[PDB]
RNA sequence: ACUUAAGCAGUGGAGCAUGUUAUUUAAUUCUACCAUAUUUUGAAUAUUAUAAUAAUUAUAAUUAUUAUAUUACAGGCGUUACAUUGUUAAUGAUCCUUAUAAUAUGGGUAAUAGACGUGCUAUAAUAAAAUGAUAAAAAACAUUUUAAAUAUGAAAAAAGAAUUGCUAGUAAUACGUAAAUUAGUAUGUUACGGUGAAUAUUCUAACUGUUUCGCACUAAUCACUCAUCACGCGUUGAAA
RNA sequence: AUAUGAAUUAAUGCGAAGUUGAA
């Protein structure tokens, strides 16, 4: 614990190593899966680990209760840690104070497990009105996560379908903003409008996904429908956005203007020249518990699938919206913002308002040499930056960058602040997709011709009938001609 | 059909070694890190000048060299969320230039509540110790002694989860030899030979692919369909 | 009887996101 500076406190983010409840873990190995001979636990587990080894596969609810169990094992690990951590930045970013939600939902494959993250975030003495939770896998997961939460402290509602009679103040998301590796673009707009009806004035939408470039996509194409960037150009800062419906952003983005590591279609990132395209993940260590240390054994699960640890670096992407309060305070609040006071242009370099809430964040791990620590940066202007601090600029600057880690929002001045030039491709990429769309409208033009001179050669000399065309060739060009006719015809659909 | 049950061979609580994590620290780097002093064209090339040296022209002019200044800069174990080549360091781009460059001293990389992996040695008598034939790229044989926390070990005894392999020149060997990295270090890896067993498979078995049936499922059983509970809007039917 | 209106009243159609059963 480093004393640091005081806004450096709030800088940075939470960063101490993570645990479960050790009544929990005692709950889960003598109960969960003491009846349960391990063999069978790790087969299924390595079952579900397999198909989500694919590039950029989604995860899947568990269909089977020894995959019901398997899932309580391996994800119930990772998903905590996302949402412990997540809603810490939510907590402190938001202050200790304005967060003591009292509707909490809670939607994931899971068990109720945003439900026993927060109740052990804020302690055992948070008493709300109502703690629904839906669990959409299996019937059979709503036992054992009663079974869970019992050996905390019952009120949590485990439902099997989202009630949709009532407004929530807290809302958290895990792996729901897809189901299809297909369908990608839509079904993200079809399951966040689905939610974000149901978010109370006041209230908070904490969405956490898998962190792999699929995942990101997933947030920034929620993100970008959400914000809308391209509908206020020029508009810098943190300004709640329409979507008497208004909404901001907490954490991670610095920014409300467009997201720059965003490249639309996530395929591309299993190609040659995507082998250097880089995404907004975010990394957490949490110390595996008897179990995890008990299951993870054995050639299947324990060896290169062709020395072990005691906790699991797990990768996730997350996003936060703040939502306003209806009333005649907030509206003309948000609509006088966005008329008399615009925040100008934040050079490359600034630091918004400075405030936590346009800080830039820390989104590489920073690199740190004699003297002098360099940060790559998100930057409240919205590029990517390339942040230098020195032993020369100061000495306090210095010993806060030097202890600064991804993750965490850096809130000082540099004496160099140069743009982040590299994998910037992003911007060469969306030169790429709009050179398409311009010659695409050549590409049929061209295509005219082509097959136009081509049937233009074929009828003079059949017309003139000297058949230089082999017979072969010439039904070939045939079949080119209505084949490119009926590709045509499809592509209008 | 792994695996399991059996039989056999074992290993597994202790330590260290070797790392990792955490916590701690001014650092606990990823000599490269911390504290205190201390150097600013520095390491090179060029410019432009005053000093000597030469060569010329004519003391001066020029050219060099050599110093001293001279600033472009040099320098950077800075960057790959800095690229392209090259390979399995370079160019470029950018960043620092009383500092991110340079030197010195000391300190750290070895801190220790923990936690986990990898191996070596132990915990005695079908087995250790002392003494006396054979390789490829010494165990063996012989004799004797041998306590009961020792004369074992260089804490460790009793019981457990776990796990490794199962006819084979395989396992195991308190069997050794050798190579590379190396100025020096191996309990790590690599090969290389010598000796050469035990023991038998009722059983269970996920996963598992074929499959058979039905389907009203086609994002595929969390599938779809049906009924309930509420809100409004209609349509028609009787009517004192 | 052929119509036209009616307090009172029967049934059913639709749709909004859902709520409840497991036919
Ligand atoms: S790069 Fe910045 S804007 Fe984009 S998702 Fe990450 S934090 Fe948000």
């Amino acid at each position: 614990e480093l004393r640091l500076l005081s806004k450096t406190l709030q800088g940075q983010s939470y960063r101490d190593q993570l645990e479960l409840n050790p009544d929990v873990s005692k709950a889960i190995n003598n109960n969960i899966m003491a009846v349960h001979i391990p063999n069978n636990l790790r087969r299924v587990a390595t079952n579900y680990y397999k198909e989500i080894q694919e590039p950029n596969s989604l995860h899947r609810p568990c269909r089977t209760k020894m995959e019901v169990d398997a899932h309580i094992a391996s994800i119930f690990l990772q998903n905590y840690g996302s949402i412990f951590q997540s809603l810490k930045e939510l907590q402190k970013r938001v202050g200790p104070d304005n967060f003591k939600p009292q509707r909490i939902l809670d939607v994931g494959y899971g068990p109720a497990t945003g439900i026993v993250a927060l109740n052990d975030i804020l302690g055992p003495n948070y008493r709300p009105d109502l703690k629904d939770a839906v669990i959409l896998g299996n019937a059979e997961m709503q036992e054992r996560a009663k079974i869970i939460l019992s050996r905390q402290l019952i009120m949590t509602n485990l439902r099997s379908s989202i009630p949709a009679s009532k407004e929530y103040d807290l809302i958290i998301l895990t792996h729901q903003l897809l189901h299809d590796g297909n369908q990608f673009p839509i079904q993200v707009d079809e399951n966040i409008e689905h939610y974000l009806n149901i978010l109370a004035p006041g209230g908070h939408i904490v969405i956490i996904e898998r962190g792999n470039p699929m995942g990101f996509e997933i947030i920034a194409r929620a993100r970008q429908i959400t914000l809308r960037p391209e509908n206020f150009p020029d508009e810098f800062g943190k300004i709640p956005r329409p979507w008497n419906y208004f909404l901001k952003v907490i954490a991670p983005c610095p920014h409300q203007r467009k997201c720059p590591l965003q490249v639309g279609n996530p395929n591309f990132y299993t190609h040659k020249e995507g082998k250097d395209l880089k995404f907004c993940n975010f990394q957490k260590s949490i110390k595996r518990p008897k179990f995890s240390i008990e299951l993870k054994k054995g050639k299947l699960l324990a060896t290169s699938w062709d020395n072990g640890r005691d906790y699991e670096i797990l990768n996730y992407s997350y996003l936060i919206f703040e939502r306003s309060h209806k009333d005649e305070n907030t509206l003309k609040e948000i609509k006088k913002l966005r008329n008399e006071n615009v925040n100008g242009k934040y050079d490359i370099g600034s630091l918004g308002d400075d405030t936590q809430n346009s800080w830039p964040r820390i989104i590489n791990d920073p690199v740190k040499r004699k003297g002098h620590v360099m940060m790559d940066l998100c930057a409240p202007s919205g590029e990517l930056e390339k942040w230098t601090v020195s032993r020369s600029f100061s000495k306090q600057i210095y010993h806060d960058a030097r202890k600064s880690k991804k993750g965490d929002l850096w809130a000082s001045a540099a004496k160099t602040q140069i743009k982040g030039l590299g994998d910037l491709n992003v911007k060469k990429f969306h030169k790429l997709e709009k050179e398409r769309i311009k010659q695409l409208k050549k590409e049929e033009r061209q295509k005219a011709r082509k097959a136009m001179e081509s049937y233009n050669e074929l009828e003079d000399s059949l017309q003139f009938d000297d058949h230089q065309f082999s017979n072969f060739e010439v039904m070939k060009k045939l079949s080119t001609f209505h084949g490119n006719d009926f590709l045509q015809h499809v592509n209008r659909k």
